[PDB]
């Protein structure tokens, strides 16, 4: 129940919270709560509580707490316990430490369901197909174009990757999670974390939202169909609730396949009635959406070819998958069950698992990942952790360097624990990796950069360059966090987001790929708590 | 609709009571519960939300209040709802129990997982301490395994003599009997999801190994796709929604999986869409899977258990029984309160049609196949809900026009026909008419003469067997159901379904006169309701 590094990054249901529910009857020996009470206690534990143990109370990274179970706790443990707090989200009073014991106590109601009616009334087609340019109409360059979440404004931004003005703001849901491009680079899609869908028309003169849905209460990922011979056919999106994952018309968001995720654990292979989709990415072997289950540790490839005759392959992972990235090559996926500090590698071409090994860290939190050619060990794709400081690197090679295909190669240390981040480009001999939710200042507002070329896999521990990204921007008020690099479409600059509060002064920082030097200091007033940044090109082809 | 008086003997506590309802005490709730499982969940769903009864769940039920829900249950509608006071099958005060109880929130069913299962799991002999060879004289593709529902039983009757060689104990109502494709081992299920695997080349044949798959199940099959001989049984449970792929020669649990879902059409989730029946195909190693409120079939591949593969077809919501045609290539299924046939090709793993029967509620069992004089190879179906027979065609390539459409559809003895049953080598079609309310249809079959068959769009005639009448059977209420052929097609059976306390019988008929051949009747043969012969099980020959 305290703080750590790597327990900070657990779902917050802030949407899901602002729905009022009723209060239940209480059995003997329990006392019932008023409707005030019960909601506001509802309200604390879908922001502060539902990501570890669930909206159900069925357990996720913390144990199950339904009635059967804390009934025989009893209030007076639960009250001590938490007396204490609860560990903090991202960057109790005696009263409200009374009305979660007593939650706790009784028997929670599911919250709303969120099918195909509720998809369809809020599905808006603002430029049908045949209204929208056969061609692109303004002069923009699409392909080196970053899409930047403007979190706490509920906007993104355009911003040119060679000139850095800001092409256009535009609203769109929540807190977008992530910015998602078609195969072939027209379609901008964005998600936010109320379930919200944009769907944008990168070659309108004028480029906005052309349709827009909502497919869930709670949502973080969104994907394009990216096989050969299906560019732009269709969408995907996943929610953490319902548990739930929409496959969505390319052109104009029609939500054409809904599938609950609800099932079974792989390994005790007990019943999980809230398994929330993680990350979701797209095959490039087979026309197949990969789709990560958290809490019963699936992964599924679902084929797009044919919605009514579905074909899936549940593939029994390791549970708590979170986020991953293709190999330089695209035929694997490399993911990480955060929670039991394991990468699961499962081969798109054969569709099946391929190993699963612990990085010897606490916590991976990849991202995409950093694909690179190591000097020694040949192909590898590495991740950072958030519960400690190491970066690990795993083989990607069965083809060319068998002996060291799917084995952890090395392991070392970067600035701090909290890193959410690591990048890279073919075109770069760096290796990035962020410390946003690092506890000092200094560190989170930091970044570490390793040469590739001077690796050797000795066992020694590479030395690493620091560059001081949020100095860099010169911002004086409060403690910015450092958070995700992102390269352009030549692999020659890479931008940083320098993420403040939204009444306070945030930008990006552009650096220099080649010399490691300041290039650029983005800071407008309609920058607000800028997040993730996605350059078309490197988003549309996978190039990490 | 079911009945799930399984879950009616699992004790409760009392829920609480929001404002503005009453509470009702320990003992009154638990009374309430039972009754809610036993009578109500078959229509209204365990979880209250709705199959074939409308949803009783406390945001509706509340809003109706109680005098309504006192008056509906007393009373009960001319649309399917039973007038449980007025017919005195509840008391009035159990009627008062069951209004409180609708209004209160339900606590959640039992899962019932692998720990569960595995916690059930019993090898009485082990593989390695079985016979290498049959050990028994007896002609076991001729045997035929015979349910004894309300005993918990099954009979191993000799298809030629008509002894009854043994009378097994196993769980309560058997609903079916399947055997593995080398036709060594029987399996059964009972009602309450209990599995017994039964070695037949034992000297004295029993229960080799025994599991429980949940607390509601109907349905079990066996791989049967050439290769794969006695790898796999697999099971599908009413409660919880989900079906368990077991080892085949030991029951152990390999893999569970939920079928809680979305609806085909409107896409909406289901919390609980009950898993009916279960086939196996013949063309890939998969077994086929009927979802039913869902309307999805699920075709599972089961050669690689972890990396698992699935095609789940949206097919027609209400999915019951079915059989594959005379090829064993396509699945034609009955979506029976629709009135729909679904056809799915196995080959391909595809939809490949969906057909109205002209009739209400079709009910085929696993169905009839013949090759029709002029339409060629058929499929026939009979119906709950009205007197008629339909026939499908199921040759796309050798009868193409009449591929999968309903090529004749004519009257037999009467409605609540269960099962319509031929062979190879009968020239006949028999149709039972088992819940008909006239006592002289109940108790008969119809039997169509397939040569006489001319498709000139006249109803063909029927012989009218009396079948009730033959076993000399007329106290209490006998309904006769199901026939079933021997391993040559020369002779078929019926079961004269009575009372527990009542005499029944079986009736072996003369395929080729149509005569009565012998009454089979014992003192242990209480409530004989499903018979399966080895042979015609193994190798799906209907
Ligand atoms: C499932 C998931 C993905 C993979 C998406 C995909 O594959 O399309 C993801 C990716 C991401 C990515 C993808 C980067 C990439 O390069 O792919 C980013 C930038 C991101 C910025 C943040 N995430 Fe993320 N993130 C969650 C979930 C996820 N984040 C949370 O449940 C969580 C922990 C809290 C929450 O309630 O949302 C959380 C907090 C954050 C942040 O505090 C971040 C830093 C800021 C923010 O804007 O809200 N998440
Ligand atoms: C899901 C299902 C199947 C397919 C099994 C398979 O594929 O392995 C089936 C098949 C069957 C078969 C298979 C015949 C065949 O030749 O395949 C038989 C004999 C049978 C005897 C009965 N069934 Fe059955 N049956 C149900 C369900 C099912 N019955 C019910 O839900 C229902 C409607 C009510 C109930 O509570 O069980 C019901 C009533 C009956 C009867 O009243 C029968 C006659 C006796 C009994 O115990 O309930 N059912
Ligand atoms: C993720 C970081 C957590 C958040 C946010 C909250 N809890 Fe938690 N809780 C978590 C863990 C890792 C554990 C320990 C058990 C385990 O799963 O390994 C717990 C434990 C509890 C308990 C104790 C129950 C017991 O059986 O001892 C309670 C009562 C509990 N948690 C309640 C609770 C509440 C009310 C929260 C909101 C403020 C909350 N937790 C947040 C992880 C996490
Ligand atoms: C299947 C034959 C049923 C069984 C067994 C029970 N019920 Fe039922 N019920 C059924 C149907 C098809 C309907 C629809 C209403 C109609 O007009 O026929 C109902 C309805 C009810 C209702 C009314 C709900 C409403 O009007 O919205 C109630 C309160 C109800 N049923 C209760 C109930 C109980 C308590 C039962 C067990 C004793 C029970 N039903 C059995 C079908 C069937």
């Amino acid at each position: 129940h305290k703080t750590r590094t790597d327990n900070r990054y657990e779902p917050s249901l802030d949407n899901l919270a602002q729905q009022d529910v009723a209060a239940p009857g209480a059995p003997e020996g329990v006392s019932a709560l008023s409707d005030a009470q019960y909601n506001e206690a509802n309200k604390i534990y879908f922001e502060r509580c539902a990501g570890c143990h669930g909206v159900l109370r069925k357990g996720a990274t913390g144990k199950a707490l339904t009635p059967d179970l804390t009934r025989d706790l009893g209030f007076d443990y639960l009250q001590s316990f938490i007396t204490y707090g609860s560990p903090a989200g991202m960057p109790l009073s005696a009263e409200q430490v009374d009305l979660m014991a007593n939650y706790l106590l009784l028997d929670p109601a599911a919250p709303p369901e969120f099918g195909m009616k509720e998809m369809r009334e809020s599905w808006k087609v603002h430029v049908a197909p045949e209204d929208r340019p056969t061609q692109q109409e303004n002069d923009w360059d699409l392909e080196n174009l970053f899409s930047v979440t403007l979190r706490d404004a509920g906007q993104i931004a355009l911003i040119d990757g060679a000139t850095y003005e800001i092409k256009s703001v535009l609203d769109t849901g929540y807190a977008v999670h992530i910015s998602r491009l078609s195969a072939s680079g027209r379609y901008l899609f964005v998600i936010g974390r109320d379930g919200k869908v944009n769907m944008i028309d990168l070659w309108m003169k004028e480029p906005t939202t052309v349709a827009e849905i909502k497919i869930g209460s709670e949502a973080r990922s969104i994907e394009t169909s990216k096989m050969e011979g299906w560019e732009d056919k269709y969408a995907i999106a996943g929610a953490y609730w319902p548990p739930q994952y929409v496959i969505m018309d390319g052109e104009t968001l029609e939500p054409k396949k809904i599938q609950s995720t609800r099932g079974m654990t792989y390994d005790e292979q007990e019943y999980h009635p809230e398994p929330r989709v993680a990350a979701i990415l797209a095959s490039h072997y087979r026309p197949e959406f990969i789709v990560n289950v958290k809490e019963t540790g699936k992964i599924l490839l679902v084929d797009y070819t044919d919605l009514d005759n579905l074909k899936t392959t549940e593939i029994s992972a390791e549970r708590f998958l979170h986020d991953g990235g293709l190999d330089g090559s695209h035929r694997y996926f490399i993911t990480a069950a955060n929670a039991r500090n394991k990468l699961v590698v499962i081969d798109t071409k054969e569709g099946k698992l391929v190993a699963i090994e612990d990085t010897g860290g606490q916590t991976p939190h990849p991202g995409r990942g950093a694909n690179f050619v190591h000097p020694t060990f040949g192909p590898v794709w590495a991740t950072s952790h958030m519960g400690d400081d190491s970066v690990a690197l795993i083989g990607t090679d069965p083809e060319g360097h068998p002996d060291n295909a799917w084995k952890i190669l090395d392991s070392f240390p970067a600035l701090g624990g909290g890193s959410l981040f690591i990048k890279t480009h073919p075109n770069s001999q760096y290796l990035y990796v962020d410390a946003t939710l690092n506890p000092e200042a200094e560190i989170s507002g930091s970044v570490a950069v390793f040469d590739i070329k001077a690796m050797t896999g000795d066992g020694s521990d590479p030395e690493f360059k620091t560059l001081p990204i949020a100095e860099w921007a010169g911002i004086t008020e409060g403690q910015p966090r450092v958070v995700q690099g992102e390269f352009n479409k030549d692999g020659t600059e890479v931008w940083f987001s320098v993420w403040n509060g939204k009444d306070q002064e945030s930008a990006l920082v552009v650096v220099d790929d080649k010399t490691l030097e300041l290039k650029h200091v983005i800071k407008d007033e309609r920058l607000v708590t800028p997040t993730g940044k996605f350059n078309v090109y490197n988003t549309m082809t996978d190039t990490y």
